[PDB]
């Protein structure tokens, strides 16, 4: 599922992503926005073999298990593909892990260059939430 910007925020905010470990919603969207363009399906190979997935691009070395990244965890205790549903909530409560796991949301290097220390606030901008 491709989401539109405003639908997508909706659904983060439903799931508690707002202001989650002192985040705006805006820098959850920007993420999304520049991790997937806010594609649930989209998926890109890394060269340590580890692979990315879905609508926030976490990774098989620690989050998630796709059965072909050797001496991977599986902190999230989920299959990869969950993370590719048109429902964001096995995304969205990984995400919780992750932004929670010491470094915050530098853990999305596209959030780190594209995102962090811009008007996020933007990107929910128009959106009844
Ligand atoms: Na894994």
């Amino acid at each position: 599922k491709v989401f539109g910007r405003c639908e997508l925020a909706a659904a983060m905010k439903r799931h508690g992503l707002d202001n989650y470990r002192g985040y705006s919603l805006g820098n959850w969207v920007c993420a999304a926005k520049f991790e997937s363009n806010f594609n649930t399906q989209a998926t890109n190979r890394n060269t340590d073999g580890s692979t990315d997935y879905g609508i926030l691009q976490i990774n098989s070395r620690w989050w998630c298990n796709d059965g072909r990244t050797p001496g991977s965890r599986n902190l999230c205790n989920i299959p990869c593909s969950a993370l590719l549903s048109s429902d964001i909530t096995a995304s969205v409560n990984c995400a919780k892990k992750i932004v929670s796991d010491g470094n915050g949301m530098n853990a999305w290097v596209a959030w780190r260059n594209r995102c962090k220390g811009t008007d996020v606030q933007a990107w929910i901008r128009g959106c009844r939430l």
